[PDB]
């Protein structure tokens, strides 16, 4: 066929019940994730092609960057709780990988402050149980698919995108192939 299991996607031997419809995993430490988000804009091009009614979820992971990696999973929970993902994603990526100015939880916090989130609001969220449960959700989702690498995307807890079966000579064509594949998998 045009889309083949084992080529543009693989099927989870052990499907995950109750999984988000489209679930993307990343780390702010992950060089290919920087490309996906800052250069390719994968998340955004997938969104523009998703059928009506299917929502997109994006989670941070712990297994890169040690202690700072975990701080970033908690910061990403804060980002989701306050709904400020679109304001901190670029400076977090650039702070970790471009300027390398993020070395501590306080440096992470500075990013939010600079983005206009009140210190007192950031701190309340950081320490909140609502954020603890969001950290838990992120950890559980990654655990459910036995996640060992990022970037990664999963559709309906059943299918895992496989970008390595794709031509990268043109960055545009790769992104739309990726997006079109998510749409196809979504309609399965």
């Amino acid at each position: 066929a045009q889309y083949e299991d084992g080529k543009q996607y693989t099927t989870l031997e052990k499907p995950v019940a109750g999984a988000p419809q489209v679930l993307e995993f990343f780390s702010f430490f992950c060089p290919h994730c920087y490309q996906f988000e800052e250069v390719l804009h994968i998340s955004d091009n997938v969104k523009k092609k998703l059928p009506e009614g299917v929502k997109m979820t994006k989670y941070h992971v712990n297994f890169m960057g040690g202690d700072l990696g975990k701080d970033l999973t908690q910061a990403w929970a804060v980002a989701m709780a306050l709904g400020v993902e679109d304001k901190v994603t670029v400076p977090l990526f650039e702070g970790v990988q471009k300027t390398q100015t993020i070395r501590s939880a306080s440096d992470i916090r500075d990013v939010f402050i600079n983005a206009g989130i009140k210190g007192e609001e950031y701190d309340a969220a950081w320490n909140s149980f609502v954020v603890k449960s969001l950290v838990a959700q992120q950890e559980k989702a990654a655990a459910d698919v036995q996640l060992r690498g990022v970037p990664a995307m999963f559709v309906n807890g059943k299918y895992q995108l496989n970008p390595q079966g794709m031509d990268t000579s043109n960055m545009d064509v790769f992104v739309q192939q990726y997006a079109d594949t998510v749409k196809y998998l979504s309609e399965k």
